[PDB]
């Protein structure tokens, strides 16, 4: 970096009234000097202003969904639930269905050190979050070939931060892709935007850095085509895209059920949902707002809406289409990310960011909130989807909703709530399949099951719970 470089970038940020980025340089090694060139030259400090600006400075008709947008597997035909059923192992066994895993988390609510993917949950068998949804990738391309006789190939692309990245990248590969081919599993990273004063300022993480926080997981589309995932999936003829949340253990990766669903009804996007717990529930709604498809936010629902009932039915909530982020889009929705992923709106959280004291240069950790976090949401493309193109499915919580949130000994939505489903789930399996368990639950390998299929050779048996069906 020359003077005249360093000094035109010095200007920008002086006259963007961001100067004080530069006001420990005096004191830099020239290779600190450089970090902190390279990171500056990366962002646009006037853009920075404009969304500290709305952020800081900011400037609906609400029913939920029309039954033409939405369905439901607990009252679905059953004709409809086989054909789709089918439709969809059709797609995967045709090599036309992708998997987005998002785990871009730092987890924080779970304070782990690690990547929330590689979280074991205690299960016997002592496997992480990222392998049981692996063998469940890995269970399915099986299932399918039994009705094409050829391979069957779902690709997996892995979003990551800056922070989970390396992390998640170590444990794929010490676990040799938990059997998957390490060519069909893709690690990719979203990207960053700096966090921001109360008063409008990059905060600085040291001297040398400015403070970035990943820019959410609406992050997803823009983060699809820098990193060339996008460009993987055209090449290798994917047209049907399951993405979906790390943290939930019950997840059914790239379901048949809900891709032939979608598939079938020509939708550009499809999301599940399942019955609200109670008004308090940290979940998003899915709803119609001013016309169009939409999600309302925990964060930024206001009581009223929160606590609306239904009018025949006093204790049932008005809005009650919890997202369970379980998410289809088509791959032609993907290839018009460019005309879209800049109107994404940018969600504002007040945050503890610790950071250089400016002036003082003592590198302290704040004691109230002393700035925001700005995030894209990933379904805020609802909205800018047609009600015609856009599908919602109702389904069983106890069969596909378990969410890894809080710390062991929380009580709810924490590592024996999920541990509990699972093995209640695969209880339930094997009663249906005729087996007996005597006690709880019962852990059964995703490679043994992938939704309760395969456990014939249970009949008759006794199984003593707590148990592991493997291999
Ligand atoms: C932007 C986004 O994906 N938000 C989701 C996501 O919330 P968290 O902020 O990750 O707790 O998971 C919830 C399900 O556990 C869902 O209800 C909500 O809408
Ligand atoms: O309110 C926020 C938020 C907005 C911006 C940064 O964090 N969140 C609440 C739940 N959804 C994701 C994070
Ligand atoms: C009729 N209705 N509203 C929310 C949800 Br779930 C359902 N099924
Ligand atoms: C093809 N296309 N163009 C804009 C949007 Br939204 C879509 N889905
Ligand atoms: C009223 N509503 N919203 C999503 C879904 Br399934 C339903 N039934
Ligand atoms: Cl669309």
């Amino acid at each position: 970096p020359s003077a005249e470089e360093f000094q035109q970038l010095r200007k920008k940020y002086t006259d963007a009234g961001q100067g004080h980025v530069f006001a420990f340089v005096d004191e830099l090694q020239t290779g600190e000097r450089s970090q902190l060139f390279h990171q500056l030259s990366s962002f646009d400090p006037v853009r920075i202003n404009e969304l500290a600006d709305k952020a800081l400075n900011p400037p609906a008709s609400l029913e939920p969904l029309p039954d033409i947008a939405t369905a439901s597997i607990l009252d679905s035909d059953p004709k409809d639930l086989e054909q789709w059923y089918e439709e969809g192992l059709k797609l995967v066994a045709g090599n036309k269905v992708a998997v987005v895993l998002m785990a871009g988390g730092q987890g924080t609510r779970l304070g782990s050190s690690a990547p929330k993917g590689c979280f074991d949950i205690g299960l016997p068998s002592h496997k992480s979050l990222f392998q049981i949804q692996a063998e469940r990738i890995a269970k399915l391309q099986l299932l399918a070939q039994r009705i094409s006789g050829k391979e069957a190939v779902i690709p997996w692309y892995v979003m990551t931060s800056g922070p989970t990245r390396k992390p998640t990248e170590e444990f794929f590969e010490q676990h040799k892709y938990f059997g998957l081919n390490k060519s069909d599993v893709i690690i990719f990273e979203q990207g960053v935007l700096p966090c921001i004063s109360n008063e409008g300022k990059i905060l600085m993480e040291s001297k040398f850095k400015v403070a970035v926080a990943p820019d959410g997981n609406g992050g997803i589309y823009q983060a699809l085509l820098t990193s060339g995932v996008r460009e993987d999936m055209r090449k290798r003829g994917i047209e049907h895209i399951h993405t979906y949340c790390v943290d939930n253990c019950l997840v059914k990766v790239a379901d048949p059920v809900f891709i032939g669903f979608a598939a079938s009804k020509q939708v550009d996007i499809a999301t599940k949902v399942v019955r609200k717990r109670n008004a308090t529930e940290s979940v998003g709604l899915i709803l119609q707002k001013n016309g169009k498809p939409d999600v309302v936010e925990y964060s930024e629902i206001d009581k009223e809406t929160a606590e609306a009932k239904d009018p025949k039915q006093p204790d049932v909530l008005k809005f009650r289409a919890a997202n369970i982020v379980n998410h289809y889009y088509s791959f032609k929705f993907f290839e018009s990310i460019e005309l879209w992923a800049h109107k994404l709106p940018h969600h504002v959280a007040r945050k503890k960011i610790p950071c250089i004291k400016e002036g003082t240069g003592e590198f302290f950790k704040p004691e109230k909130p002393n700035g925001i976090k700005l995030e894209q949401f990933v379904f805020d493309v609802f909205p800018m989807t047609p009600l015609e193109k856009f599908a919602c499915i109702e389904v069983r919580r106890e069969d596909e909703f378990s969410p890894l949130k809080n710390a062991r000994g929380t009580g709810e939505d924490d590592p024996d709530t999920s541990k509990r489903d699972i093995m209640s789930q695969g209880q339930r399996w094997i009663e249906k399949a005729g087996g007996i368990v005597i006690t709880v639950g019962v852990e059964v390998s995703p490679l043994i099951s992938y939704g309760g299929e395969g456990l014939e050779f249970l009949k008759g048996r006794e199984i003593k719970a707590p148990a592991f069906i493997e291999k």
